[PDB]
C-alpha cells in the first residue's frame, strides 16, 4: 500500500509505476471511485444530521406536528440506509483496488521485463573438469542419495533425500543460522502457517494468491517464506526508535502450490512443493540512507555464504517488470549450474520502503517524537534443496563422490560425501 | 487389515479383542456379510457355467426342446445380473468394515483404558533444587526465548523460538539423526504431505481422520508423523529376504489439527499444531522372534537418547483400551516434568505385526521362496518442542539459565544457554 493523499496529489508518478511494472490497474477509475466514496460520506452525515434535528423535537412538539416529524424521520431513515449500503459496496471495491497500487521503482531500475535485467558483477567461474561432469540427478541416482518412490506417496514435484545427503541438508540450515547469529541477526525458528492478514501485510495477497496452499476447513494458509511471519509479528505496535534496525534470521519449512511447468522441465531439486529456507528480515527507519545501508548488508551476507560454500555467482539488477508491485530495488544473486551452462537464481534481495509497513501497520517513534511508517527489506540467507543442485555439480569428484567445502566440514564431520543405498 | 481366513476360523479371538480395545464393531454383521458375499460368488460362477454350457447345446437342439433351452438360458441371464449387482453393493461394504477390524493385543498387555497402564520400570531421579524451580514457560519468559506475538500471526497452539533456544531446537534434531545413523538406521529427510493411500496404509484413516489437516483443493493431507511416508514407500514391492530388516530414521515437520480440546493446563510447548519429529521405522520378516528383537532395539535407542540428554524417565505398558486398533504391543517412554510433579510422554514404541503390511501391501520373499506380508514397528527418536519443556525444567540453574548436557555441547558450542531479550 501507498499513501492515498499522495496518490491524488501526484498520480503521474503512480501511472509511470503501473505502466513500467506491468500492473493491471486503471489509476483513473480508482481516483474516480475515490471521489464517489467521498461525496457519499458527506451526504450520509447530512441525512443523519437532519434525522438528529427531527429526533430532538419529536416529544415536545404538539400532537398535531409530532406526526409530521415522524414521517420526515422515516423517509430520512430510508435515505440513511440506502446511502450507507452504497458507501459500503464502494468502500470495499476501493480497498481492493488500493491493494494493487505498485510502489515506484528506484530511478536506476532497468525498464522492461526479465530480458532487461542487468549483470552487475561476477565472482568466480565454472569449474574446469578433468573428466565429463554429471548433472545433480545422475549424482543422486549413482550414489543412492534420493528416494524416487516418494513420487508414488506424495506426488509430483516432491523429494526425499537419503544417507549423507539427508545429513548435508540439515548441516546447511544449521550453518546458515550460526552464520546469521554471528552477523548480529536474531535467530528464530517459526511455524509455516499464518492467517490471511499476514499475507496481505507482505503483499503475497492478492497478487501471488495462486502460489499458496490453504489448510482446508481453517482460516490458515501455508507460507512460501518466513517473511510472512517475521513481517507481521510487530503489526499494530509503535516500536521505540532505539529498537531499530530490527534484524531477524527466521527459519521455517516453506510450501509452494506450483509454477506453470518448469523452465527446464519439472524437476530435480530445482522446483519442489516443500522446502526449507532461512530468511533475513530488516525493519528500519523511514530514510533512504538507512534502507541503502541495510540493502548493502543483506547482500553482502548472501555473498559471504556463497564464498564459504565455494560457489561461482553473479549479481543481477532486476528490471521493473520482474521486481513485483512492492519493490523499490531488487538485486538477484545467481549461481552457476554446469549441466545447464547457465546461472540460476538462489537469492533475491528486496527493498520495499513503506509499502508493506502501510499494509501490515508497522510504525516507530522517530527522534523528534513523530510516529512514522518504518521501512522493510528482506533477502534469502539459504534455501534447500535448490543449492544442493549447485553444490553437487560444482563439487563432484572423478568418482561421482562430492567434496564438502571447508567451512562445512565441522558441520558434516567429513570432507567427502559417500555413496549410500 | 487382518487375514479373513484367521478371522473366519477364530472369531472368538477377534470378538475378545473388539471389546478389550473398545472397538465400535459388530462382529456378527461382518461375518454375515462375508458368507453372503462368498455364496453369491459361488452362485454367480454356477450361473456363468450353465449359461455358457446351455448355448453349446442350443445350436444342436431338436425344436422340440429348444423352447426348454431359451427358457432356461434367459432365466439364468436375468439372474446373473441380480448376482453381479448384489455382489457390487455387498463386496464394497464388507471392505469398509474390514478396515475397522482390530489386531488382537499381546497376552501380557493390561486390559482396560488409560487407567490400566502399568509402570514397568523407572530410571533416574527427579532433580534436587537448591532454589524454587521455574516451569518451562517462566524460564522462556525470563530469558526472552520465545515469541509470544506468534499468536496474532498464526492463532493459538503456535510457538516461535528465539536466540539460543531456536539454535537448541535445530541442534537436537541433528543430534537424533546422527545418533540414529551411528545405530545402523538409514537417514532420510521427507515431505510432510501424502496422498490418502498412505494414511489408509498406516491405520490413520479411517480411525484418526479427525487429527489430520488437508491441503484445500488437492488430494494431499499433512502428516502428523514420518511413519505415514516411511510405510508407503515399498508399497506394492516384493522385498528380497536379504534386504531385511529395513531400518529407516526419517525426519519431517509434522502437523496436527488438534481436535483435542484438553484437560487442565497444557498450553506452553506441549500441544502445538506444528513440530519437528525424527522417527524410527522397522520393516522385518513375519516372525514373532523378529518383531520382539526389533521392539527391544527400538526401545533401547530411545532410552540411550534420554541418557545422553541427562533426563529421568520411566517405561509404561499401555493397556488394550489405549493402544489403538492396529497394535500388538505399545510401550510409552515418559519424562519427569518437575513443575507438574509427574511424567509426560516423550516416545511411544509400537508393534503392529502385519496389520499395516496388509493395508499398505508390503511383501517379501521368505527363505523358501514364498511371498509373505512383512511385520512393521515404529518409535520416536526425538520430537521438538515437547522435549525442550523437559530439558529447561530439569537443567535449570539458579540465575534462570539452562545447562546443556555433555552429549550436546559439541552441537551447541556452549555449555550453558544464555538469555537474549
Amino acid at each position: 500500500m501507498v499513501d492515498l493523499k499522495r496518490l491524488r496529489q501526484e498520480p503521474e508518478v503512480f501511472h509511470r509505476a503501473i505502466r513500467e511494472k506491468g500492473v493491471a490497474l486503471d489509476l483513473e477509475a480508482l481516483l474516480a471511485l475515490d471521489r464517489e466514496v467521498q461525496e457519499l460520506k458527506k451526504r450520509l452525515q447530512e441525512v443523519q444530521t437532519e434525522r438528529n434535528q427531527v429526533a430532538k423535537r419529536v416529544p415536545k412538539a404538539p400532537p398535531e406536528e409530532k406526526e409530521a416529524l415522524i414521517a420526515r424521520g422515516k423517509a430520512l431513515g430510508e435515505e440513511a440506509k440506502r446511502l450507507e449500503e452504497a458507501l459500503r459496496e464502494k468502500e470495499a471495491r476501493l480497498e481492493a483496488l488500493l491493494l494493487q497500487v505498485p510502489l515506484p521503482p528506484w530511478p536506476g531500475a532497468p525498464v522492461g521485463g526479465e530480458e532487461a535485467n542487468r549483470e552487475i558483477k561476477r565472482v568466480g567461474g565454472p569449474p574446469e573438469f578433468s573428466f565429463p561432469p554429471l548433472d545433480h540427478v545422475a549424482l543422486m541416482e549413482k550414489n543412492g542419495w534420493w528416494e524416487p518412490r516418494i513420487s508414488q506417496v506424495s506426488g509430483s514435484r516432491s523429494y526425499a533425500l537419503k544417507g549423507d545427503l539427508a545429513l548435508y541438508e540439515l548441516a546447511l540450515l544449521r550453518f546458515a543460522m550460526d552464520f546469521m547469529a554471528r552477523r548480529g541477526f536474531l535467530p528464530m525458528t517459526l511455524p509455516s502457517y499464518a492467517r490471511e492478514k499476514a499475507f496481505l501485510g507482505t503483499g503475497h495477497f492478492p497478487a501471488y494468491r495462486d502460489q499458496v496452499w490453504a489448510i482446508a476447513e481453517t482460516d490458515l494458509y501455508l507460507t512460501g517464506t518466513a517473511e510472512v511471519v517475521l513481517n507481521a509479528l510487530h503489526s499494530g505496535e509503535i516500536l521505540p526508535y532505539e529498537a531499530l534496525p530490527l534484524r531477524y534470521a527466521g527459519y521455517a519449512p516453506a510450501f509452494r502450490s506450483e509454477a506453470g511447468s518448469f523452465g527446464k522441465d519439472v524437476r530435480g531439486l530445482m522446483r519442489v512443493h516443500q522446502f526449507h529456507k532461512v530468511e533475513q528480515y530488516v525493519l528500519t527507519e523511514a530514510s533512504l540512507e538507512a534502507s541503502d545501508r541495510a540493502f548493502q548488508e543483506l547482500l553482502e551476507n548472501a555473498e559471504e555464504i556463497l564464498r564459504l560454500l565455494e560457489l561461482p555467482y553473479r549479481l543481477v539488477e532486476v528490471a521493473t517488470g520482474d521486481m513485483g508491485p512492492g519493490k523499490w530495488r531488487q538485486v538477484d544473486i545467481e549461481v552457476y549450474l554446469p549441466s545447464e551452462g547457465r546461472y540460476r537464481e538462489t537469492h533475491s534481495c528486496s527493498a520495499l520502503l513503506d509499502w508493506q509497513a502501510r499494509r501490515a501497520n508497522l510504525r516507530y517513534r522517530d527522534p523528534e517524537g513523530r510516529v512514522r511508517y518504518a521501512y522493510t527489506l528482506n533477502n534469502t540467507a539459504l534455501a534447500t534443496p535448490r543449492i544442493l543442485a549447485m553444490l553437487l555439480e560444482n563439487h563432484q569428484l572423478q568418482d561421482g563422490r562430492v567434496r564438502v567445502p571447508q567451512a562445512l566440514i565441522p558441520y558434516m564431520g567429513k570432507e567427502v560425501l559417500e555413496p549410500c543405498g
